[PDB]
């Protein structure tokens, strides 16, 4: 039996649904209950990571986790855990944890505030560290529904964005074969991109040019600050103005671990051509 916490999010939700196609037992945690659309076959448990109490019910009977990153929280998940006899977690984590001075970089610290007491638990584990995720594109879906002009603080700035699929396939790989106990998996797509460049590819899986603009800091940072702490923001920030006109690391890390190349956020675009037409 396998717990998947964030079993509604985007990378959790295909963690679930790959699991049920497997023949395994699947329990999703969830914040809101009540509401339908978990993947089919997957028995809901209400939870909350912040909340470790409600984690034995959650729990019991399961060999295996899939853990979203909540350091409110985890020295209580590992207690509980520890106490049920889960034998492996997967983390999904961040690559920012591998970077230098990793602790004084807000994501950085928060993702290493969940591998620490994890490496120290005695559990099994696998960390799974992605780059940018190729689903950062959708907060300009407003956009590209409405016209032909995307703003971004850094039209120039290169990440190596990864398809969500990839990242649960390696989650998957990890819970069900063997081979990944202790193992860290950074993992890129297969080709660094501009933001520019990634609306372009967006605009081409719509038949339309579409362009991008510089929009300035202070734009960006209110923008951003609807979805993340001020906190997060800067460290966004940051991270985009250093790699504007600097290509970043693509690895071979999905096909290392899956045999599959890693899908191309062009693909990507195609899957999520719906979020950007009108
Ligand atoms: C609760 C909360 O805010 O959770 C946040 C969650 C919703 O979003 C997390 C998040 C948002 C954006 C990103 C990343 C990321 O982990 C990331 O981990 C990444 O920083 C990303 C990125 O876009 C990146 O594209 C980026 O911003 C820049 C570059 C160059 C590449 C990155 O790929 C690096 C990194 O992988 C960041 C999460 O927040 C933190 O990690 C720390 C929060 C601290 C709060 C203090 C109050
Ligand atoms: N954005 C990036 O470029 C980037 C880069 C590297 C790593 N990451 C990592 O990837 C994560 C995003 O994954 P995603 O795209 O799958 O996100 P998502 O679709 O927003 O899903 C996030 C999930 O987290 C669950 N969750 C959050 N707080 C929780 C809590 N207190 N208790 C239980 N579950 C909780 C939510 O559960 P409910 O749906 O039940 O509320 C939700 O299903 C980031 O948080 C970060 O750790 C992101």
């Amino acid at each position: 039996k396998i717990l998947v916490t964030g079993a509604r999010g985007s990378i959790g939700s295909r963690v679930a649904g790959k699991l049920v196609e497997r023949g395994l037992p699947v329990r999703g945690g969830v914040r809101d209950l009540a509401a339908p659309g978990l993947p089919e076959g997957v028995e809901a448990v209400q939870a909350d990571l912040t909340r470790p109490e409600t984690l034995a019910r959650a729990l019991e009977g399961v060999d295996k986790v899939f853990l979203y990153t909540v350091p409110e929280g985890i020295a209580g998940f590992v207690d509980e855990a520890r106490a049920a006899g889960v034998r492996h977690v997967v983390l999904l984590s961040s690559i920012a944890v591998t970077w230098p001075d990793a602790d004084r970089d807000p994501i950085g610290r928060m993702h290493l505030a969940v591998e620490r007491p994890i490496e120290e638990s005695g559990l099994g584990w696998t960390f799974v560290r992605p780059e940018a995720l190729a689903t950062n594109a959708l907060g300009w879906a407003p956009e590209i529904r409405g016209g032909d002009m995307v703003r971004c603080a850094y039209p120039g700035a290169y990440t190596t964005p990864v398809h969500e699929e990839d990242i649960a396939d390696v989650v998957v790989a990890a819970l069900t074969t063997p081979g990944h106990r202790s193992a860290a998996y950074a993992l890129t797509g297969p080709e660094t991109l501009t933001q520019a460049e990634q609306v372009a590819l967006i605009g081409e899986a719509l038949g339309r040019a579409v362009r991008c603009e510089r929009m300035p800091e202070q734009e960006a940072r209110a923008v951003l600050e609807g979805l993340y702490p001020a906190e997060v923001v800067d460290a966004i920030l940051a991270g985009q103005a250093a790699r504007d006109g600097r290509p970043a690391e693509v690895l071979d890390t999905i096909r290392a671990v899956t045999g599959r190349p890693a899908r191309t956020f062009r693909e990507w675009a195609g899957d999520h051509v719906a979020a950007f037409r009108p």
